[PDB]
């Protein structure tokens, strides 16, 4: 393995890599309703966030919707714990946990 405390960027993004990422929120599209086992509604958002090395498919399951309430479409966000998946020959994409919490950046808060 890697570093943990190696930090890569969305050009450098690896495909089955466990690992944060930051970019600004451009796009932002509803969440997709599934019939999940776990007795809960089941959903899936796919939000668009862009960085000077590349754009990124953040993808927000049924637990990490209630973070859709944080930021807007406009706003710069910093997505913790995520697995690389890259379903496209360039524009890859990231599925958040349960634990996973997002911040707004730009304005460095910490």
């Amino acid at each position: 393995m890697k570093p943990e405390h190696r930090m890569d960027t969305i050009s450098k993004l690896e495909e089955g890599a466990e690992t944060p990422v930051t970019g600004r929120v451009m796009k932002i599209s509803s969440p997709r309703t599934f019939t999940t086992r776990k007795g809960r509604e089941g959903k899936l958002a796919n939000v668009i966030i862009a960085d000077d090395t590349g754009e990124l498919r953040a993808v927000f399951w049924t637990e990490n919707i209630k973070l859709l309430k944080k930021f807007r479409e406009g706003d710069v966000i910093r997505i913790k714990d995520v697995n690389i998946r890259g379903g496209f020959g360039g524009r890859k994409e990231a599925h958040l946990m349960p634990r996973s919490t997002v911040e707004v950046l730009d304005p460095l808060e910490h």
